[PDB]
């Protein structure tokens, strides 16, 4: 096991289709959501 402190992801600005991707990023927390 590699005991490590988890770190957040890129900002919502970057988590948008600007980068062709689509994820929900809030306060650094990164979750790939569904519409339904």
């Amino acid at each position: 096991a590699f005991i490590q402190l988890s770190k957040p992801c890129i900002s919502d600005k970057e988590c948008s289709i600007v980068k062709n991707y689509r994820a929900r990023c809030r306060k650094g927390y990164c979750v790939r959501r569904r519409i339904r």
